[PDB]
C-alpha cells in the first residue's frame, strides 16, 4: 500500500501530504543520522507557513546530546505545549533508521526499526494535518504513505 511522495529530499524538506491522515494511515520515513547531528525533527503541520509558523500537530524530535532522547510536542499559534519526553531512544549518530508513524483514532503510534518507540495523543485533529516537514541534521532516503482510504 506504500506510496512515497519523495526520495533523497534536500533537508529542510516540506511537502504536501496527498490524502487525509485517516485512522490506519502509515507514514514511513527511511533515513540516516549524520555523525555530527545534535537533533532533527519530523513535523506534521497544518500548512507550510514560515511567517507565521504553521501549527505542528505532531513534532517528533530525536535529540542526540548525553544519552539521547525523543521530544514530542504540539505547536499551536506559535506556542509549544507540554513536552512528552521518551528517554528510551533507538536513534544514534551515524546509524540508519526506519520510522513508521501509525495514525490511530486518538493518537500516533511510532515504531523505529520495527520496535515500538512511543505514543502521542492527538492535540490537533489529525484531519487538519496537510503538510510534512523534516528539519535539522538528518539524511532522508524516502518518505511515503499508506493511506487507509486506499
Ligand atoms: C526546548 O526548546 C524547544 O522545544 C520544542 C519542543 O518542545 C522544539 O523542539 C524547539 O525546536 C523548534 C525548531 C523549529 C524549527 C526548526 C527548523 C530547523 C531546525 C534545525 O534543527 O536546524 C530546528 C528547528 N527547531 C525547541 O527549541
Ligand atoms: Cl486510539
Amino acid at each position: 500500500n506504500l506510496q512515497n511522495i519523495i526520495y533523497n529530499p534536500v533537508i529542510p524538506f516540506v511537502g504536501t501530504i496527498p490524502d487525509q491522515l485517516d485512522p490506519g494511515t502509515l507514514i514511513v520515513i527511511r533515513g540516516h543520522v549524520p555523525s555530527d547531528a545534535d537533533r532533527f525533527q519530523v513535523d506534521l503541520q497544518n500548512g507550510s507557513s514560515m511567517k507565521p509558523r504553521a501549527d505542528v500537530a505532531f513534532h517528533f524530535n530525536p535529540r542526540f546530546k548525553r544519552a539521547g532522547c525523543i521530544v514530542c510536542n504540539t505547536l499551536i499559534n506559535e506556542k509549544w505545549g507540554r513536552e512528552e519526553i521518551t528517554y528510551d531512544t533507538p536513534f544514534k549518530r551515524e546509524k540508519s533508521f526506519e520510522i513508521v508513524i501509525m495514525v490511530l483514532k486518538d493518537k500516533f503510534q511510532v515504531a523505529v526499526n520495527g520496535k515500538h518507540t512511543l505514543l502521542y495523543g492527538h492535540r490537533i485533529g489529525p484531519e487538519k494535518i496537510d503538510t510534512l516537514g523534516i528539519y535539522g541534521k538528518v539524511n532522508i532516503h524516502s518518505i511515503g504513505f499508506s493511506f487507509s482510504s486506499d
